[PDB]
């Protein structure tokens, strides 16, 4: 089997995509935030506490004659970005794109944290990171991926963002007119959990390349390219005005800048994101400083290839027994 989702920007800054799912019997769509770095299922629900929905699409488990709730089962989890969300848990049939999962865990939120109220565009999240970071508690639960893999024609899936623009979640086969040139395949560790790999360097706009191994994840989840403080001084040197503010959390540029590319190298070959990935508009309203794309890691503790940089490229998650990633221009 395969299947294959259009993926949408929830805004014109492309901070997230969201991608439709179908959820229970009939179908009930929900637009869920595909997310490489983590690996809950996780739908606002009819048992979400109601000032905490505010626009969302909500899964309502009694009208899905497939629904089953899983009993003693909770879920609860902590994002990087310090946002949360806890409840209960359904099995239901969950199809992507025309792939259909039955049996899927479905956690049901009975809370949300306000970053996710106030995102009325995102109805959850579909975790495709490796299903040791479930948080389903007493027994964890597969991802949808980790569920459809034996199934599909192949063990993968593919994300191919678009900058300021939808683009497209494949499950099962490579869609070989999707990028240029060929796909590079590098080494995963899977010993966090995540789809962590080492990147071989980087380039600042037109300038020489650094050979330099940069260990971070890819992440679907993740808006910007957080890397370490060196590269991004490295970068933002290069911008006139540029600097880092305590006050606004990161790199600021002047609105009147015109961007340079970063380069990241993937073993012998080069993924280039041009300046304007880079720049995500003024800081608030009206403001002429603008928030940079390209921010330190520094107090994360890893790197994230977020966004900033996959929206770049055309990414193979390998499935296979031993995990590899690919990457392509496109």
């Amino acid at each position: 089997s395969t299947g294959s989702a259009t993926t949408t920007p929830i805004d014109s800054l492309d901070d997230a995509y969201i991608t439709p799912v179908q959820i229970g019997t009939p179908a009930q769509t929900l637009n869920l935030d595909f997310d490489t770095g983590s690996s809950d299922l996780w739908v606002f629900s009819s048992e979400t506490t109601a000032s905490e929905v505010d626009g969302q699409t909500i899964y309502t488990p009694s009208k899905s004659t497939t629904a089953k709730l899983l009993s003693g089962a909770t879920w609860s989890i902590s994002y990087g970005d310090g946002s949360s969300s806890s409840g209960d848990v359904y099995t239901d049939t969950v199809s992507v794109g025309g792939l259909t999962v039955t049996g899927q865990a479905v956690e049901s939120a009975k809370k949300v944290s306000s970053s996710f109220t106030e995102d009325s565009t995102i109805d959850g999240l579909l975790g495709l990171a490796f299903s040791t970071l479930n948080t389903v508690s007493p027994t964890q639960q597969k991802t949808f991926f980790d569920n459809a893999k034996a199934s599909l024609d192949s063990p993968v899936f593919t994300a191919d963002l678009g900058y300021h623009a939808p683009g497209t979640y494949n499950f099962g086969f490579i869609d070989t007119t999707a990028y240029t040139g060929s796909i590079t395949y590098t080494a995963v560790s899977t010993k966090q959990g995540f789809w962590e790999w080492t990147s071989t360097g980087y380039a600042v706009g037109s300038g020489t390349f650094k050979s330099t191994s940069i260990d971070g994840i890819a992440d679907t989840g993740t808006t910007l390219l957080y890397l370490p403080a060196t590269v991004v001084s490295a970068y933002w040197a290069q911008v006139s005005g540029a600097k880092s503010s305590s006050s606004v959390g990161g790199y600021v540029f002047p609105c009147s800048a015109t961007l340079p590319s970063f380069t990241f190298g993937v073993g012998s070959a080069r993924i280039v994101i041009p300046g304007d990935y880079i720049d995500f508009g003024p800081i608030s309203t009206g403001s002429s400083s603008c928030f940079g794309g390209i921010q330190s890691s520094a107090g994360i503790g890893i790197n994230i290839f977020g966004d900033v940089a996959l929206k770049a490229a055309f990414v193979v998650f390998n499935g296979a027994t031993t995990p590899t990633l690919g990457f392509a221009s496109k």
